[PDB]
């Protein structure tokens, strides 16, 4: 009728990712038993896991990018690497003023920038410059940090890994290329996936992902409301991951903040 | 007698490598016309190499860290990603305070969080806890953009990718191995370079790297001055390396925000 106390299953959370909510005990003295023992297991093994990175070196943020990278470019994709600061009017193009609930989650550099909360306001300029030099499709993509303001025992974090690719000219169904690039990305992972075609009034259709009952991104297709404000004039389709949440999903692990950039965790095991 | 106008230069730079500075001509009507047919001419050529990459996807800046990774990944370097707020905290150990003259170029987000302006912090913390997981040689390198505040001349950039290398516990000899991990990046951007090494002290010795007698690096090896501040009790190396200064004297560009991340440049090439 008693179990870990709040701060027990703190230190079991950061060195493990298996869930110690209803594992009950006889008394006060059998829960603490069972801590210090569980506490040390899991700090040898989150020991041996760093032993293992040090006798064979890898990166799992990078290795699963090279491989998002490589299916991408398998379809014609070009990888582009755009700023981190962004305006104040190009956030003012994606209906972004002080009005909308985004606002306060900004990060202000200075008065006229600030860090991206989202990969579109470069994509938007990229992809329409792209069409200059080109009547075949424009398929670009990009892999990068974005930066929001959050609650700080929230499970999201400030600075998350974005991935987010659009066609602007489909040469064939915009909707059935989008839905086989969502393919592409999830042999990556190494996860099976369910997709969810459903109608939309602002878009022409969307297309909600979900891995495991857990929706983890949704994509859209044809011209959008936004679409005159940035001198784009025909249909497109494009979608973002969360790339931290993807690893998190693919290795179990308790958070998204164990397979992010972080300077407390390295491959997923704690180094304090 | 005459020579290229200051806006008529700025334009040919914008679309363009080659050094106008020094062409002269007959009088203003022949310096209004090849001005006229230069400009022209670099436009389609910049046009045919952006034609060039829709048909043959490809991005530089990956393409370099790649190398630089499997060449790193072969000496058995570990790939950390930290994260890009700092604390000012971590800053003053490494003598950032209003002191500092690295202090006035620094990017804050609130009064204790600013924008990394180099990788030492991180691979500080990271550098040492490791050694409480193994009695080897540590070794851990990141690739990652650090934000300086710079003034409107700007031809050093905003946000630049720089990559730090670290080996800690030597296993052998610590210059040398600096010496051979110095050739593996130069053999992944493929240029010829020279080395520079000098006393500084009788604890820590300097090697400066020049490519074309140009001065790109600085490293050090053995206890650096700053170690006590990060618990840190033993000899190590380090050096670091703008990645777009590399491409830009590699590829001959006329400067880094022709190689650097961009919503105008592509691959060196202008997009409007």
């Amino acid at each position: 009728v008693v179990k870990f106390t709040d701060s027990q299953i703190q230190h079991l959370m950061e060195y493990g990712d298996n869930d110690w909510s209803e594992a009950e005990f006889e008394d006060a003295a059998a829960r603490d038993k069972e801590f210090s023992s569980q506490f040390s297991k899991l700090k040898s093994a989150n020991d041996k896991g760093l032993k293992d990175v040090i006798a064979n070196p890898r990166n799992d943020l990078t290795d699963l990018e090279n491989k998002i990278r490589e299916k991408l470019a398998a379809r014609g994709f070009i990888e582009v690497h755009t700023p981190i600061f962004v305006s104040k009017s190009a956030l003012a193009k994606m209906t972004i003023t002080e009005d909308h609930p985004l606002f306060k989650q900004v990060f202000w550099i200075d008065d006229k920038r600030a860090l991206r909360p989202m990969h579109a306001m470069n994509l938007y300029k990229v992809m329409r410059e792209l069409r200059d030099h080109t009547k075949g499709p424009v398929k670009i993509f990009e892999i990068g940090s974005c930066f929001r303001k959050e609650s700080k025992s929230s499970t999201h974090l400030e600075e998350f890994t974005m991935l987010n690719l659009v066609e602007m000219g489909p040469d064939g169904d915009p909707m059935e290329h989008l839905k086989m690039y969502i393919g592409d990305i999830m042999d990556a992972v190494g996860v099976e996936y369910t997709t969810s075609r459903e109608e939309s009034d602002v878009y022409v259709e969307t297309l909600d992902v979900e891995i495991n009952g857990t929706e983890v991104a949704s994509g859209a297709v044809g011209p959008h409301k936004l679409d005159p404000a940035h001198d784009v004039h025909e249909p497109w389709a494009g979608i973002g991951f969360g790339l931290e949440r993807l690893l998190m999903l693919k290795n179990g692990k308790s958070n998204a903040r164990k397979t992010g950039k972080s300077i407390t965790y390295l491959n997923g095991y704690k180094l304090d």
